[PDB]
Parts: structure tokens; C-alpha cells; sequence
């Protein structure tokens, strides 16, 4: 049993990047001892992510190995650090190295790189990997020194070609007992073997298994174009996220805060923008520490921005607007806003927030700053669907692809802070990162690629992690796909696409409490029920949309009312069908009115059928009253739409068989009464002003 | 101006018949002085209604004229008496006779009788009547004596041939100044001139006018086959019935009563016979003075007669039944019953009453006896129609014909006691008339003619008047045309044909009072109404007719009830359609339920549509309850059909949204409640016995 105190891990790292720090954490998890070579220096090995190189690694190792040229008691493993994580303990590692009977064991891979012609010189292996990979090897210090001391080449010569040529010396291979880890018992190189690797979970740690050879590798190496796949595994292996401990590096359970540049982007017509702009005043972060930047590309939203701008300017430390007259593309506007923070040393954090992002968590900015990341996004999902503001994987064309764990994250089965290839709509970026690591201005722009994709590729090309937190509930994403803007109030028609936000804006606030009972619903007359349904904004926008139509009812117009032996009781009204709002109003009936009817009349069942839906106008100049009648309905919904006293003087509804009068209707509230046989009723005259009501004859 | 005290009316009458007494009354109305010849004697003039004769009249007149052979101061008018009425005063008569310039003026007529060949010997008259009629003439006593003293012929020689031959003597006609009343200024003979005579009304007397000559005759002579036409005129002229005085000989405004033989006839299956038989015990006449005779020709009514016979035998002085086993024809049974009274001197009055005669006036027998007629019928009419128990006129074939005043009598515009050619269904006949004037037994029988027609012709052939009184409301006639007898209770199906009687037997007695208000209708639960609808006989016969069908509901049977989200709430029941009683029950809904619904729910209008009508049976052995549900109806009718406690133990109806229970239903009463949305309700379990209810889902 080889003593673990005789094991030394040597790696190269010219800067303490997020990958290197990820490698170190995995090493400290198993109590390895690591020696890092080249931390202060500048990288002369060339563009290794692009071509061959890395000879500077060998040179540094050869110098380090001269202290250990005679230490037969020492085992030494060399690994890369930016694209490597450790999955197993030193004890299992040393036991597996002894089992190989080798004195210097290299990793094996599927490709003969860089010189593909040398493939013939390699020994034949039946089913394992055949060729050498210099990203990882382990052996005796004496044997390693005999190999690395033969280095005498340029800092930008290929390290792997150097090791490959020595291995392909049959006499030297036999003499020094050199071997390749063909079946990935120790080293797992991901390139060319992505379908062979799966996660293997445990209670408080995670590993990978090679399903082609049924092994449990110690070293995972995201070599070549497998950096993102390793970023995926790195979220779990070894203690990233575990079934019993949750995530391992997130905050989990939670004097002046840092100054922040808040950048808002309105690049398409977006619903409920006034509601968003009012939410900016509610974010729980000292506004004297926040600088607001708002790019509006839509002339449809200029009235919205203008209404809010006095409140915003009075709220934040400083504000700035770049409207549609500047003709900035989305990529030019995002480059400008981020570059405003980059060129301001007082900008410690840059917060980008898009128009379709609803932040239900008012502590989002704080939560994300405490995570102490370079780039981090909060998880936002389109309500009740899988689409969200991030990607878990990329296609070979670097377009969208679903990851093996995407659904578990969106559904918050596994919660934590995740390293993902793509984020959008809302993120917080360290200002220091913009100055020192992403100093160019062409972040979102420069190419034909989409601005939000160029932004993510810009950070990945620098090895910056894009973090995503579902540790908390942060909010949702609005559907903006087919926003119909040709209305006086286009957000009225948003009951199908954004029903959660439509309810918060238009349904009465105390509706839901009334639906659960507890003494809100009233019964002012026998079998007539009274409950809050619509909000004052819903009433005002519905009335206004009616007047904007203008074509009210006149003579020869017929309603489905019953008086005497004839259906000749009309009203001055507009039907939902005429204004194109019938389907929308029927949806309100199914969702909110129907369930209220089944609660108040136990035993009755409704699907909220209604062919007669219309708004009535009562005025002394034209028709101020409505004579007694029955409704062609099983039950009738009667909703006031304005204020008694402020907007009109006069009475409401009278039920004759009871001599009961609804003398003072309430604006948002609705009346529920049967339409046939028993509740013969009358519309008292409007003496001053104008009286608007909404009425549906449901279940005819 | 000739003195009326010099006028003498001479007529012949061997018996004080009703025609002679009718003539005398018209004469006493104008204060004539009448001398009647031959009152004690027997008629030897032959069958004058059949052939020629009347010479006995001339012989009696010739003897009477010998006292006045020299009285030039005396005017004498001779008229028949059985078929003559006087329409004018003696003053107008004498003035018109003087205007003629004649010394003996005969009546004129259209036919040359008896010898038609003598028509050539008559003088030519342009437009008036050409030939002589011996039924009436007026002239000086001296001139009349010179004519009548030439009589020397047989008592059965023709009187008119005698006068005709003397008139056709041109020398004698010129000598004595003989003339014929060509244009009916004085004498109106009806035969051959029926279209020339109309009634002319006045305030307190009536006349006739000749519209061919525009005259107002004094003497109306129903000569030949015009006796019935004169009977018609005799109802008015001269003071029979007047617009201001009403009738002139009727009773108008009303110690042992005479003994009566009451004869009941059941010659066809007749509805509501048990109700008739119970009414016999209610007639307001001392039953110890009435002898009952009942002929039943129908085996269908033997159970009905048997149920009533103990009460009848205990009620009347003596009873007798002649059932279907005797095989008596209707004519043989009516001959027998009348002949039982004829051969009993203690029978003072004979009362014939048929099965289809409903006597609503319990004093009918008294009223008709006080009229002191030989034969008199009360007027009975089929409800709401013109058909009644009498004819006002005859066809030339002596079949039915409508009289000029028939409708005014049936509608009781003119009320009185009328001399009509035909009566039926109910009449009272003096027993003395049967013994002395109609002694034969073949009254209804003897020929192929209908028994009721033979009966009337038998009395007309003897000059007996058939009187009809509409002075009071007496009753009605049942429709018996298409009585469907193939039912356990055929009177249930009588709602269309006899609706007045159907209501009195089957509709609850206090229904109508409840329909007018005054605190009968109850509201035991909110918007549930409770009122009496059916009578106990209706409930018992409806239940019995259901069990007699027997095929109650079982599994797989579906009703139009709503529970949860399914219409799977069944009952053990029978639908009206299965038993052929749907049309009948729908008529009850239209007539009695509908009007009650519009009264209780003001503003609602109904035509009582109902596709679901059925009787439910609740039993502990099979289905004793009904789970909560709604009705596929605008409102529901729920009528109990038996007694709580006597017939079943258990609850009734529970309305859940109100926690209101109809725990003790009343048998005949009905519940009225809405079927949808508000009155979710439950049928409490029947713990003992059997619970029957009738239910309709009206206005679905
Ligand atoms: C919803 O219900 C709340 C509480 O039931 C209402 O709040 C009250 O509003 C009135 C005036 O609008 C105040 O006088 C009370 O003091 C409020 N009560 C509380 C506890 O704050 C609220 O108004 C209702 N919403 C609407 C739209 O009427
Ligand atoms: C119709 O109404 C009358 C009176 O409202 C009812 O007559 C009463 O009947 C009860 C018992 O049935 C007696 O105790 C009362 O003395 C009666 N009152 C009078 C004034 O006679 C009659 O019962 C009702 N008809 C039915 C079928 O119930
Ligand atoms: O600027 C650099 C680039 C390279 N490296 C080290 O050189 C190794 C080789 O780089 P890389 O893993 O990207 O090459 P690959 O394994 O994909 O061939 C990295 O792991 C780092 O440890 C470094 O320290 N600084
Ligand atoms: O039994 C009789 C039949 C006849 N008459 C008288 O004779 C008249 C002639 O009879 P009738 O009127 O019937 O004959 P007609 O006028 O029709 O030819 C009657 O009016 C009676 O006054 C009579 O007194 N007793
Ligand atoms: C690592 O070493 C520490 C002592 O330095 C020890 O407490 C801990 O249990 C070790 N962990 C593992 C996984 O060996
Ligand atoms: C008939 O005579 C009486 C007197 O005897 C007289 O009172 C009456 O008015 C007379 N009637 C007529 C109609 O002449
Ligand atoms: O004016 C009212 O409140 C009654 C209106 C009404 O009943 C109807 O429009 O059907
Ligand atoms: O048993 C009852 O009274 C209720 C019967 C009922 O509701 C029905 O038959 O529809
Ligand atoms: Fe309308
Ligand atoms: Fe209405
Ligand atoms: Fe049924
Ligand atoms: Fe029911
Ligand atoms: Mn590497
Ligand atoms: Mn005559």
C-alpha cells in the first residue's frame, strides 16, 4: 500500500481562473497536495485552445522535477488545471496505479494528435483507447524525470507531440515501463468519448462512470472541444451538487452596498411595461447606489417611459434614456450600456434587465451580488412551460440544445448555482471583469450572430463561467411573441398569453380572498350575490375601449330579455363581438366567474356559456333606465364599471318580487342572480352623468 | 166610426184545448167579446187535419145566426179557434172592414181548395191572393145570415167548398157585396205565404207584418200544415213575450206537493254517472212523494247502479230497476216507464230524465210543476255551444231545422216559456194528460222513427203543446259521443269533452279560491309555493290507473335530472306517455297549473310546456329515496298522491341551499319551485308503506 503522503499533484496555471479554482476545490475535497507551476508568469505556450502548443508546460515541469530526480519513493501525477476535475481519492488512485504495473502511465484518447500519421506506430489495443494524451499522467518521480529532462524545445512547441515521440520509441517504452490507460481506469478524456461517460450519484458526492469499460475514473479531462461538457459535469463532480447536501458552493441560507449600473432594454413591444417601470421603484436595494440606463427601441412605449420618468429620475442616483430616435440596434445599445459601466471605476456591478423579465423577488439584486460570481443570472421561466432564460447545452453549431438535467433545473428538482453555456434577459456582471477580462466594446456586436448569443460566446471564449441560480424563486418571463398593439389598451387582450400578469392587473385584488370565503361575498337580496371581480384599471380601460369604438346601440336593436309576452326590451349597448373581445371575455367567465358561481350555488355546475355579453350605457339624454323583464339566462352577471356619485347619479337594480334594491353599486363588484322565473327586475333611471355596466347572460 | 160594442166574434171549439185557450187569451187582450159554439159536443166534422170537412161548423153557425137575421147594426167575425190568434184591436179591425166597402169579407189564400178546377171561375187579381178561405170572415149579421142559412149538408162536408161555391155565383157576389181580403189587410193565412210574414215588435206587444203587401193583419190563421209556424208566432203575438215586459204567461218571479214518478234512462255509456246517481238524492223535492224507475241498458254501468241502489232505495218512496238482462230497446223502456205512471192514478206527474242531463238547479222539479203545463222541459245546453235539448223548428221532412229565434233562446237573450216542436232529455208531463189524451202505449215505439222523435210527434198529433222554459238556469248536457270506456277509470280522460264536470270531480275544491288569493297558497320554503290542485278522487284514480298498468321503471332508466356533472338520477316511475295520458295531463297544466304559476311569480309567462311528466313510487323494498339534484325545468310541479301516515311513513322534499324541509306533504296539494341553479333538492327516504307523487318538468 503506497503512502498517500508520497503523492504529489503538479499542474500548470498562469492565472487563478475559474477553471483552475474549480480544479483546486476538487483536489482539496479529497485532501490532495497540489503544486502549481507558473502562477505569476505570462503564457508563452501559444493559443492552445486553437492549435498545438503547451511546450512551456514541459519546460516548467522539467525544472521542477530536478529536485526529485532521485526520489524513487515519490509518485507524481501531472494534470492540466483549466479543464480538469478530480473525481476520486488519492488512495483509490495509488491502488489503481499499482494495479497497472506501470512506472509512468499516460492517459489514452481516441484521436492520434497532432500527427495522425503516427497511428501505425502505436501498439494494437483491442477495445480500449489507443493513443497518448499529455493532459494527464502519473508515475514514479525518477521515471518522470528521465522523460521530462529530454525537453529542449520552444515554449510554443506541442507538448503532446513530445511525449508521443518518446512513447513510440519501442526500446524506451520497454526500458522505462511506459503505458497508456486504455480503458480509462484512472484518466477520462472527454473528447471522442462523450457517449461513454455518465454521472454516478451518491449520498454526499458524485462521480462519473465509463459505461464502455465499466470503470470509475479519477481524473476527468475536458480536452479539446469538450470544455462545456466538463462544465456540466463540474456542477456535480465531486461535491458540486449532491442528493443529500444540495449544492456545495452556493450560498443557500442567506455597511454600504456596492454601487450598481442598472440597464433596462426595451427591444420589442412588450406587455405590461408600465407595471415593469413601477416595479423598478420597488427593488429592495438603496436607490442612491443605483444608476439607471434605459434603451427604448419602440415608439409604442414612449408614452409609457414618459409617464414613469419623473418618478425614476427622483428615485435613482442618476438616470439616462436612449430613445428610438437614436436608431440604435439592440447590439449597439447593449454594448453602450455595458461600456458605460466599464469606463466608470465607481461601477462595481452591472445589472442588465430586459423588458420581458418579471422580478417577483424584490431582493434579486442583493441575492445575486452575495453569490460573489463574475457573471450570474437568476432563473426565470415562462409561466407553466419549460422555456427559460438559459440553455443547459449547445448543439454542434452552438445553437440551442436540451441538456440531460435541464428539466430538473427548470422544475427546481435540483436547486443551486449552475455553470451553463447560455444566459439571457437578466444577469449581474462584476465591473472588474469588464475592465480586466472583457475590455473590448464589441461584446454583443461585430458579427451577424444574434446579440445575446455573441454576448455569451464572448465570455466563454475567455473562460468566464456563466452562472445560473435557481436557489430561489426569482420571477417569470412574459410572452411577447404575438403582442397585438392595435388597441387603445392592448394589455386587455393579454388574458391568454400572460394570464398570471393579466390577473394581477385586471382582476380585483380581493377576488381570490372572496373565492375562499371569509365574509367578503354579500347577499344583498335573496339569491342575489355580490362579490368583487374587476379592478378599477379593468373598468376604466374597458369603458374607454368601448367609447373609442363609439357605435352604441339605437332603435331597432334587440336584446334577449323577456317582458310580458315579447322580447322587445333593448339597451343602448355594445356587444363584445363587435369590438373583437368576446373570446377574451368568455375566458374571464370560464376562469373567474364560473368557479364563483359553483361556490355560491352549491350543486350547480357551469362551463360559462354566454352568447349575450355587452356593456350598457345609461344617460338621461338617451336611455337612462330599463323596464322590468327577465333574462334569457340561467344566471346573470352584472358588473358596475364606474362610480356612483362621481360619474353618475341614479339607481341601480331593483328586484320586484322582493322589493329589494341595489341602490349603491360598487365599481369593481359584480351581481349574480338567476335570470328566469323568480328575479323579475328593473334598471332604475340614471338621473345625472353616465352609468356603465357589464352584463353577461350565461348558460342560456 | 162603427161602435165596437156592435162587434161579435163567433168561433167553434168542441174542447178547451191549448190552442183554443191561446186564442181566447189573445181575444181578451184586446177586449173582444167572443161566443164559442159547440163546447160540450163531439166533433162530427171529420178528420179536418187530414182531409176536407168542417160542415158541422157551418151548421152550428147557421143556428146561432137566426137570432141576428135582422140585425143590420151588428158586425160579426167568424174565425177558427185552434189555429188562430188575434193581433189587432177591434177598433182597427172595424176601421179596416169599413175601408173595404164590403158587406161580407172573406180571407184570401194562395191555393184553390178543395176543388182546384174552380180557379178559372175566380176573378183575376194582379198581385194579391186570389182564392177564398173559410177559416175567417167578417161582415154584417144580415148578410152573413143570408149566406149561412143556405147550409143543408152533412156534418162532414167541406165548409170551404160551401162558401167557395156561393162566392163564385157572380150574381150573388154582386148582390150581397162579397169580397176577399186579397192583400191580407185583416186576415193572414200562413199556408203558401210563410215568406211574407215577419214579426213586428213593440214595447209591450208584438204583431206580424206582411212584407209582400206592407200590411199589419188582425187575424193570424195557421191553416193546413202551418200549425207549428203559428206556434212560433204565438210565443210573441200579441203579448206572449215583449221586449219590455218579458214573457206574459210564464211564472217569472216564483201543503203536500204532488206525487211524482221519476224515470231515469241510461241508454248509452255516459260519463260521470256515479255523480248523477248521487245527485238524485239532492233534488229539492220530498222523496217520500217520488217513485224512482231506472232503466240501464249498459253493462258498463251495472257496477255504478249497484253502488248507489241502497242509498236510492232508502231515499225514495219506491224504486225499480230494469237492467240490461231484459233486452229492452230505448223505445220499449220509455213506453214502459211512462205507462207505469199512466196506469197508476196516484201518479200526478211523470218526470223523465236522461243520463246526459246535469241538473245544477236542485229546484227544477218544483219550478216545472208550478208552470202548470201539460208537457214542459227545462232548457239544457251543451257547455259553451248551441246544441240543446230542444228544436225551434222542423224541416219539411220533420227533421231538425234552426228557428229564427233559436240562438236568442239558447243564449237566454229572450227568456220565458216557449211552445216548441221538439223537446228531449228532461221533461215533466201531467199524468192526467197521459190518461185522458195520450192513452196508447206505443208513444216512443211503433215505427222506424227515432223514439225521441216519435214521442214528440205523438203529442203534436194531438194538439198538445211542448213547452220549454229558459226562465231559469237549469243545467247542461254532457257530451257522450265518443266516450272511451276501455280504461280502469274512463272519466279521467274526460278533460276535453266535459271540462266543467271534470273540474268538479277531479280538481281540488279549494283550488279556485286559492287562485283568487286570500291566504290559501303557502310558501313553506323561499320561492317554493304550496297550493291545493287535485281532489282525493283524482289522486286515488290516478294511482290506481298507474298500478293497473304495472310496468314501473327499473335499471337502465334515465330521467332529466342534473347531479354533479351527469344526468344519471333515476326514479321508479311511469310516464304519462306510456299510459296514453300525456295529452290529458298537458291540458291540466295549461288550464290550472299555468295560471297558478303566473299569479305566484309575477312577470313570468307560461304555456305549460312539459316533456317529462311521470308518477314516482317510493318503497323501502325497491327505491325509497332520491339523491340531491337539479331539474331540467324552469319550474317543477310536485303533487302528492296519497296520505302521509296512512299510506306511507317517511319524509318528502328537502331543499339543501335553504335547509328547509317539506316534512308533511298534503295529499291533493302541489309544490311549485324552480328547477335550476338555486333549488338543489333531495327526496327524503320512505321508511314504511308506499309514497306516490306526480311531477312535471315544465318549460325545459
Ligand atoms: C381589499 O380589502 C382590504 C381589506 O379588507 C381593503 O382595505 C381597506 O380599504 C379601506 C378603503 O379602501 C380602508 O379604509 C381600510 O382601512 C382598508 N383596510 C385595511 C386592513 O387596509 C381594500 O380597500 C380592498 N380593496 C379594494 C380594491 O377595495
Ligand atoms: C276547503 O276549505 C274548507 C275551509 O277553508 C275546509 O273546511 C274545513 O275542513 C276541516 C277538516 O277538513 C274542518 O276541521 C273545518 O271545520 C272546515 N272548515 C269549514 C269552514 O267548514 C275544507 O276541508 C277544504 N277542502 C279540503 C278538500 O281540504
Ligand atoms: O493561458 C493559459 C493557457 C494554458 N494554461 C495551462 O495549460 C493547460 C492546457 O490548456 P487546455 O486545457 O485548454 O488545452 P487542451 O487540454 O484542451 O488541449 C491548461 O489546462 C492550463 O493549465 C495556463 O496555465 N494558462
Ligand atoms: O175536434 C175539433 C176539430 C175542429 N174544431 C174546430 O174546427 C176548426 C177547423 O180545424 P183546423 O183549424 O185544424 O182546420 P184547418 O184550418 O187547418 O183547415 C178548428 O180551428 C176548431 O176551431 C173543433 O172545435 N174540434
Ligand atoms: C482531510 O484532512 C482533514 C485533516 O486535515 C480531515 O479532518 C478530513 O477528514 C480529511 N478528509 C478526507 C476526505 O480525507
Ligand atoms: C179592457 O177593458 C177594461 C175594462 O173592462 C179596461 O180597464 C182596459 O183598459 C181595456 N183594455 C184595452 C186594451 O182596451
Ligand atoms: O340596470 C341594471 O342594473 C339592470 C340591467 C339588466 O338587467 C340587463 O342589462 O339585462
Ligand atoms: O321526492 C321528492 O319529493 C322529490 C322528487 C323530485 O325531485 C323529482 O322527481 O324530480
Ligand atoms: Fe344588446
Ligand atoms: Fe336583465
Ligand atoms: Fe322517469
Ligand atoms: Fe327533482
Ligand atoms: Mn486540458
Ligand atoms: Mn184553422
Amino acid at each position: 500500500p503506497v503512502n498517500p503522503e508520497k503523492l504529489l499533484v503538479i499542474t500548470v496555471a498562469t492565472a487563478e481562473t475559474e477553471g483552475y479554482l474549480r480544479f483546486l476545490r476538487s483536489a482539496e475535497f479529497f485532501n490532495y497536495t497540489v503544486r502549481t507551476l507558473g502562477l505569476g508568469e505570462e503564457w508563452r505556450g501559444g493559443d492552445v485552445a486553437r492549435t498545438v502548443g503547451g511546450g512551456q508546460k514541459v519546460r516548467w515541469l522539467k525544472k521542477e522535477m530536478e529536485k526529485y530526480a532521485d526520489r524513487e519513493d515519490m509518485i507524481i501525477m501531472f494534470v492540466d488545471s483549466y479543464d480538469v476535475i478530480l473525481a476520486g481519492s488519492p488512495t483509490e488512485l495509488l491502488k489503481k496505479f499499482v494495479q497497472s504495473g506501470s512506472r509512468l502511465l499516460f492517459s489514452a484518447e481516441s484521436f492520434c494528435w497532432p500527427e495522425w500519421g503516427l497511428a501505425e506506430q502505436y501498439p494494437e489495443v483491442g477495445t480500449g483507447k489507443r493513443f497518448l494524451n499529455s493532459g494527464g499522467f502519473i508515475g514514479f518521480a525518477t521515471t518522470i524525470h528521465q522523460i521530462v529532462r529530454q525537453w529542449k524545445y520552444k515554449d510554443d512547441d506541442d507538448d503532446q507531440l513530445f511525449y508521443t515521440r518518446l512513447y513510440l520509441d519501442p526500446g524506451l517504452r520497454e526500458k522505462l515501463s511506459l503505458n497508456l490507460d486504455h480503458k480509462s481506469r484512472i484518466f477520462q478524456n472527454l473528447n471522442g468519448a462523450l457517449d461513454e461517460v455518465v454521472l454516478k450519484f451518491d449520498r454526499n458526492r458524485v462521480r462519473i462512470r465509463n459505461v464502455a469499460y465499466d470503470t470509475l475514473p479519477i481524473v476527468v479531462h475536458g480536452n479539446g472541444p469538450t470544455k462545456l461538457q466538463l462544465n456540466y459535469l463540474g456542477n456535480y463532480v465531486p461535491n458540486g451538487w449532491t442528493p443529500e447536501g444540495g449544492c456545495g458552493f452556493c450560498n443557500q441560507d442567506r455597511q454600504p452596498p456596492p454601487r450598481v449600473f442598472l440597464a433596462v432594454f426595451v427591444e420589442q413591444p412588450t406587455p405590461f411595461l408600465p407595471r415593469f417601470l413601477q416595479r423598478l421603484l420597488l427593488l429592495d436595494y438603496p436607490p442612491d447606489r443605483v444608476t439607471l440606463f434605459l434603451h427604448n427601441n419602440e415608439v409604442f412605449h414612449e408614452p409609457h417611459i414618459a409617464d414613469s420618468w419623473p418618478q425614476l429620475q427622483d428615485h435613482f442616483s442618476a438616470v439616462k434614456l436612449v430613445g428610438p430616435e437614436e436608431a440604435l440596434s439592440p447590439g449597439e445599445a447593449r454594448d453602450m450600456a455595458m461600456d458605460l459601466c466599464r469606463q466608470d471605476p465607481e461601477c462595481e456591478f452591472y445589472f442588465s434587465l430586459d423588458a420581458d423579465a418579471v422580478l417577483t423577488n424584490l431582493q434579486t439584486l442583493r441575492i445575486l451580488i452575495e453569490e460573489n460570481r463574475k457573471v450570474i443570472a437568476p432563473m426565470l421561466s415562462r409561466h407553466g412551460k419549460l422555456w427559460s432564460n438559459f440553455w443547459g447545452a449547445l448543439s454542434p453549431d452552438e445553437y440551442y440544445a436540451r441538456s440531460e438535467d435541464y428539466v430538473e433545473l427548470v422544475q427546481r428538482k435540483r436547486v443551486g448555482v449552475w455553470n451553463v453555456p447560455y444566459i439571457s434577459q437578466a444577469y449581474v456582471i462584476r465591473g472588474d471583469t469588464l475592465r480586466m477580462e472583457l475590455p473590448q466594446r464589441d461584446v454583443f456586436s461585430g458579427s451577424d450572430t444574434d446579440p445575446d448569443m455573441a454576448f455569451c460566446k464572448s465570455f466563454r471564449d475567455k473562460g468566464i463561467f456563466l452562472h445560473l441560480s435557481n436557489q430561489h424563486e426569482f420571477g417569470r418571463l412574459l410572452a411577447t411573441s404575438r403582442y397585438d398593439t392595435e388597441h387603445l389598451h392592448p394589455d386587455l387582450w393579454q388574458i391568454f398569453d400572460n394570464p398570471v400578469d393579466w390577473k394581477e392587473q385586471y382582476i380585483h385584488e380581493n377576488y381570490s380572498r372572496a373565492l375562499e370565503g371569509e365574509g367578503i361575498v354579500e347577499q344583498p337580496c335573496p339569491d342575489v350575490y355580490w362579490f368583487p371581480l374587476l379592478s378599477e384599471q379593468m373598468c376604466d380601460e374597458l369603458v374607454a375601449e368601448m367609447e373609442h369604438y363609439g357605435q352604441w346601440s339605437g332603435g331597432r336593436h334587440e336584446d334577449s330579455r323577456l317582458a310580458g309576452g315579447y322580447e322587445n326590451v333593448p339597451t343602448v349597448d355594445i356587444h363584445m363581438k363587435q369590438v373583437g373581445y368576446e373570446d377574451q371575455w368568455l375566458q374571464l367567465l370560464r376562469t373567474y366567474v364560473g368557479p364563483m358561481t359553483e361556490s355560491l350555488f352549491p350543486g350547480y355546475h357551469t362551463k360559462a356559456r354566454a352568447v349575450m355579453n355587452f356593456v350598457v350605457r345609461y344617460r338621461p339624454d338617451e336611455q337612462p333606465s330599463l323596464r322590468p323583464h327577465h333574462d334569457s339566462s340561467t344566471f346573470t352577471l352584472n358588473v358596475a364599471l364606474n362610480h356612483k356619485g362621481l360619474d353618475y347619479e341614479g339607481g341601480g337594480c331593483r328586484f320586484l318580487r322582493y322589493d329589494c334594491v341595489i341602490s349603491s353599486p360598487r365599481k369593481g363588484w359584480a351581481l349574480l342572480h338567476p335570470g328566469r322565473l323568480t328575479h323579475y327586475h328593473e334598471g332604475l333611471p340614471t338621473t345625472w352623468g353616465t352609468r356603465y355596466i357589464m352584463v353577461s347572460f350565461v348558460d342560456p
